[PDB]
């Protein structure tokens, strides 16, 4: 109750900007994940025992694959960490409470695999799940971890609050669906220009929280360069698994995923920020001015790939 959590100095004023890197000591992640709940919920929302097995059982529960693990699991809770502490008075307890869990579990269980390869394979996970089938999975194992015994984090909440939450968790997680989006921002678009966006409206805020986790899901374009740079690599690592599986199945498959076409990565990164990550990051600022930080980095990632197209580097 009086034991607080402290950072070293460069990781406690580095922690609340946009592009923070949690580093390579994996061992640090769960100090840095209680740390962001302490400092945007409050020290009294969560048991911190029940909080710590919670966080360490989704750990175990997270793969060893390139990309869609742990590392990224934190990456995007700590995104989550920085919009809500930069827009502090617009979301309540309850979705605080459960944006930074929905972000921490929204890939849990992730082999590598999109929804289409799943579908081909003919995977039991498609049978069970038609549309959006590995995070309605994610979200199946979030409930599965918080109904182990001593896990349940949210105790203290009424049945109707506990209901609310593992909503606002269920509908996070089913917005990381990517397919999602481009219909969800598009919407967004249109209620903010003719000015019909309500934040009153429970409708109109679940679409807004569907864009920030996609926000905080994509925030490798966001890093400084180096970091963003590295991330591609094990990004296109499990794409290429992927297309190696694709051709096991007897499917030619798609460029971006086939490891023969490594040559037009510089120029399928433009297409992505063109396509999905500038409009993201331009609709949210629009709703989420205090964001800007994320559209900034996100453009000047987009000119270091033109720069690699050039042979700049
Ligand atoms: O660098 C990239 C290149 C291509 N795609 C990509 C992923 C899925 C569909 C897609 O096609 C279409 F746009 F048409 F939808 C393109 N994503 C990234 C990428 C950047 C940051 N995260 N991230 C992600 C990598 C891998 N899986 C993810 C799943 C969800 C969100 C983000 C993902
Ligand atoms: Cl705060
Ligand atoms: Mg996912
Ligand atoms: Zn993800």
């Amino acid at each position: 109750g009086l034991m607080q959590f402290t950072l070293p100095v460069r990781l406690c004023k580095e922690i609340e900007l946009f592009h923070f890197d949690i580093g390579p000591f994996e061992n640090m992640w769960p100090g840095i994940f209680v740390y962001m709940v302490h400092r945007s919920c409050g020290t009294s929302c969560f048991e911190l025992e029940k909080l710590c097995r919670f966080i360490m059982s989704v750990k175990k529960n997270y793969r060893r694959v390139p990309y869609h693990n742990w590392k990224h699991a934190v990456t995007v809770a700590h995104c989550m960490y920085a919009i809500l502490q930069n827009n502090h008075t617009l979301f309540t307890d309850l979705e605080r409470k459960g944006l930074l869990i929905a972000c921490l579990c929204h890939d849990l269980d992730h082999r590598g695999f999109s929804n289409s390869y799943l579908q081909k394979f003919d995977h039991p996970l498609a049978a069970l799940y038609s549309t959006s089938t590995m995070e309605q999975h994610h979200f199946s194992q979030t409930v599965s971890i918080l109904q182990l015994e001593g896990h349940n984090i949210f105790s203290t909440l009424s049945s109707s609050e506990y209901e609310q939450v593992l909503e606002i968790i269920r509908k996070a997680i089913i917005a990381t669906d990517l397919a999602l989006y481009f219909g969800n921002r598009k919407q967004l678009e249109e209620m903010y220009q003719t000015g019909s966006l309500n934040l009153n409206n429970q409708s109109h805020r679940d679409r807004v929280i569907g864009l920030m986790m996609t926000a905080c899901d994509l925030c490798s374009v966001t890093k400084l360069w180096p970091v963003t740079k590295l991330t591609a690599n094990d990004i296109y690592a499990e794409f290429w698994a992927e297309g190696d599986e694709m051709k096991k199945l007897g499917i030619q498959p798609i460029p971006m995923m086939d490891r023969d076409k490594k040559d037009e990565v510089p120029q399928g990164q433009l297409g992505f920020y063109n396509a999905v990550a500038i409009p993201c990051y331009t609709t949210l600022t629009q709703i989420l001015p205090p964001t800007e930080p994320l559209l900034k980095a996100c453009r000047d990632n987009l000119s270091q790939w033109e720069k690699v197209i050039r042979g700049e580097e």
